[PDB]
């Protein structure tokens, strides 16, 4: 897919750096894996993602991660490697799941301009 049809929210350092859960919790939703630390609360979090668009809307989900203010990482929403092939309805799904877990949690959630854009929001 061509660079203006890529979105790259996230740095190939936030894409590759590891990550890491006080309190392990994990959904897979559809062909898609969600994780999230339950130790975080009451913070503002952005999730943030890499993925190809075409037709005005994103089309391949690579990675999506949410970010504290502070710039560290406590969820991912990753496609699974034993389930090639996912949807945006797929991708949405999923991104209700993080959010909702994030939520119950007491903190507050954005999703990045890019995701608003091309994703999230009716």
């Amino acid at each position: 897919t061509p660079a203006s049809r890529y979105i790259t929210d996230m740095t190939i350092e936030e894409l590759s750096r590891d990550w890491f859960m006080l309190m392990p919790k994990q959904k897979v939703e559809g062909p898609l894996c969600i994780r999230i630390d339950q130790a975080i609360m009451d913070k503002n979090i952005m999730l943030k993602a890499n993925f190809s668009v075409i037709f005005d809307r994103l089309e391949t989900l690579i990675l999506l991660r949410a970010f504290t203010e502070e710039g560290a990482i406590v969820g991912e929403i990753s496609p699974l490697p034993s389930f090639p092939g996912h949807t945006i309805e797929d991708v949405k799904n999923a991104i209700g799941v993080l959010i909702g877990g994030l939520e119950a949690n007491d903190n507050t959630v954005r999703v990045s301009k890019t995701l608003q854009r091309f994703a999230w929001g009716s």
